[PDB]
């Protein structure tokens, strides 16, 4: 089998990705953000607080007939930005791009934190790193990928997101249209339960190429590029007036700039981050300072791949027996 669905930017700056999942028969469809940086698959739910939700499409497992209570499990996740959602859980069928897994625990939030409720745009997160990470206990539940991986035509998803425009993430097969050139891979370590991988190195803007090893992670949950202090200083240096901003929370530069480019190594390949991609906009309504796209990982203990650099790549997540990560041009 294979599933095939777009996936759209919530808002203007590409934060964050949306994708329509169905849930539960007959279908409910909510809109979810496919996150291979954890893994959980979590919903606004008829069991969230009522003060919680603004706008979100719930799943209401009562008006499914193949809901069925996990009885006993609980979940309760945080992210790396502060934020947090907990419930209960239920399994149901579950349906992307027209791929389907039976049985598919779906994780009902009782509360979520205010940066949730304050985005009405996502109805919750589809986890899509290793099961090793779920967080629904006693019981710890497998990922929809994990759960479709064996049935799938070939055990691989892919993510294809646009620069403020929609994409596609891909179950089972790779659409070999929809890259130039070829498909590069590299080596994954899941010790951790992440898309984990080691780029070779980075150039800005025309610059020469530095080679050098940066560990880091492939998240589609992450909106921006987190890299070591040295990389990201190297990078704003070459904008005039940027400058790291403890007040804003990173680097901002002024907004009549025109960035460079950001180019990072997978093996021998490269992949272009246009400038236009790094830019984030205004830091309030009306500012002239921008919030830079490109941002320091000290602090949070690890290298983050988010949207702005998986945006410019086709990107192969590979789960035969050992895990790799692909990347193209496109
Ligand atoms: C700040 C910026 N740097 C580029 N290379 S294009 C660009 C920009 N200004 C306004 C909008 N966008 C995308």
């Amino acid at each position: 089998s294979t599933g095939s669905a777009t996936t759209t930017p919530i808002d203007s700056l590409d934060d964050a990705y949306i994708t329509p999942v169905q849930i539960g028969t007959p279908a409910q469809t909510l809109n979810l953000d496919f996150d291979t940086g954890s893994s959980d698959l979590w919903v606004f739910s008829s069991e969230t607080t009522a003060s919680e939700v603004d706008g979100q499409t719930i799943y209401t497992p009562s008006k499914s007939t193949t809901a069925k209570l996990l009885s006993g499990a609980t979940w309760s996740i945080s992210y790396g930005d502060g934020s947090s959602s907990s419930g209960d859980v239920y399994t149901d069928t579950v349906s992307v791009g027209g791929l389907t897994v039976t049985g598919q625990a779906v994780e009902s939030a009782k509360k979520v934190s205010s940066s949730f409720t304050e985005d009405s745009t996502i109805d919750g997160l589809l986890g899509l790193a290793f099961s090793t990470l779920n967080t629904v206990s006693p019981t710890q539940q497998k990922t929809f990928f994990d759960n479709a991986k064996a049935s799938l035509d070939s055990p691989v998803f892919t993510a294809d997101l646009g620069y403020h425009a929609p994409g596609t993430y891909n179950f089972g097969f790779i659409d070999t249209t929809a890259y130039t050139g070829s498909i590069t891979y590299t080596a994954v370590s899941t010790k951790q339960g992440f898309w984990e991988w080691t780029s070779t190195g980075y150039a800005v803007g025309s610059g020469t190429f530095k080679s050098t090893s940066i560990d880091g992670i492939a998240d589609t949950g992450t909106t921006l590029l987190y890299l070591p202090a040295t990389v990201v200083s190297a990078y704003w240096a070459q904008v005039s007036g940027a400058k790291s901003s403890s007040s804003v929370g990173g680097y901002v530069f002024p907004c009549s700039a025109t960035l460079p480019s950001f180019t990072f190594g997978v093996g021998s390949a490269r992949i272009v981050i246009p400038g236009d991609y790094i830019d984030f906009g205004p830091i309030s309504t009306g500012s002239s300072s921008c919030f830079g796209g490109i941002q320091s990982s000290a602090g949070i203990g690890i290298n983050i791949f988010g949207d702005v650099a998986l945006k410019a790549a086709f990107v192969v997540f590979n789960g035969a027996t050992t895990p790799t990560l692909g990347f193209a041009s496109k």
